[PDB]
């Protein structure tokens, strides 16, 4: 009559300033829901633990929620600690929901009780496509990428979309990700007469991009996924930077509807920012709420109502596929700012 979940994540490595976000958002996640009368009068307790982000750790935390009669685990925060433990909660018939792992094989097994409320970077590929479809337009469109499994993935992903669709691709290349100068690449757009450019790969290469595109007085636009997002961006490209457009979780903290947790986290003096803060939310108001709410104790009883019918979150209304991963899940899009700071975008 106090049904017990365990929330496991870095609450110590170096990685723990993101095991914060992820505990914080649990901990006001049974809270708000014991508050309101909890499941059918019985009461969440969360049993927290630490996994260091370690996959020692994360193996032999597994071990000790099982054998010691949990049944729900909202958790692990990383991507290699998760892998091994979901061995051991499957195997068990334990209930699993990521809060932050990325991991495109997590659920390429056949594990019946393994759960995700985080996306997959590969959704952003189709985020991007749309947007530059949809409300970008542009004539003609170069796409490239650093040789890499994130930025190439991403690239040929857009590519595809883009084309399928029958839009303007004029060149696809790659570039060698280390690379200093890019005084080829940037004579190749103003001669191929490019508009906009989708690039797959991370900061440090976009931004000597945009740095030596715009002294040469290219009029371009550029798009990039979350990797080119960073705080570096701005000390690196300085004006450059601005109007970069980039694909970003969206910011939950700015829903109006997210306005009471907002505050009522600013009060306990957590930053209500941190996107662990709401996908783990959203986690527990699944697991918990959709679906203990069917009555069931039963692991897999759960996971047959979230994946029947879904979750309404915090974080949007939520479908997931026979798999455990979640279904129409899109990141944002945002127009970055010589400043560093991020307007979402038409």
């Amino acid at each position: 009559d106090d049904i017990k979940v365990a929330v496991v994540g870095a609450m110590s490595g170096p990685i723990a300033q993101w095991g914060i976000m992820e505990f914080n958002g649990a901990e006001q996640a049974i809270k708000d829901i014991n508050a309101k009368g909890g499941i059918k009068g019985d009461k969440l307790v969360g049993v927290e633990y630490d996994d260091a982000c370690d996959p020692k750790q994360a193996v032999a935390v597994a071990n000790k929620i099982v054998n010691d009669g949990i049944k729900y685990v909202i958790g692990h925060l990383c991507s290699s600690s998760t892998q091994p433990a979901s061995d051991i909660y499957e195997d068990e018939g334990i209930l699993m929901i990521s809060p932050g792992a990325t991991a495109p094989e997590l659920t390429q097994r056949g594990y019946q009780h393994i759960m995700r409320t985080a996306g997959l970077d590969s959704s952003q590929g189709p985020t991007a496509a749309k947007y530059i479809l949809e409300t970008v337009k542009p004539q003609r469109i170069a796409i490239i990428h650093d040789k890499q499994q994130y930025g190439e993935g991403l690239a040929r992903s857009v590519q595809d979309g883009l084309k399928a669709a029958n839009a303007n691709v004029v060149f696809f290349d790659g570039i060698t990700a280390g690379e200093k100068d890019f005084s080829a690449l940037i004579a190749r757009l103003k001669k191929e007469n490019i508009d906009f450019v989708y690039y797959g790969g991370y900061y440090p290469e976009m931004g000597q991009m945009l740095r030596q595109a715009r002294s040469v007085g290219l009029k371009t636009q550029f798009m990039g996924p979350e990797g080119v997002g960073n705080a570096s961006l701005s000390n690196i490209a300085g004006d450059a930077a601005e109007g970069m457009l980039v694909t970003m979780p969206k910011r939950y903290d700015q829903d109006p509807a997210n306005q009471g947790i907002v505050d009522a986290l600013k009060a306990d003096k957590k930053d209500p920012s941190g996107p662990y803060v709401w996908i783990t939310y959203a986690a527990v108001q699944s697991l918990a709420t959709a679906l203990e709410r069917t009555g069931s104790d039963e692991p897999l009883a759960l996971v047959k109502d979230l994946k029947a019918n879904g979750a309404n979150t915090v974080i949007g209304p939520l479908n997931w596929d026979e798999k455990g991963d979640l279904k129409g899940f899109d990141f944002g899009v945002f127009q970055w700012h010589a400043d560093g700071s991020s307007t979402k975008a038409k």
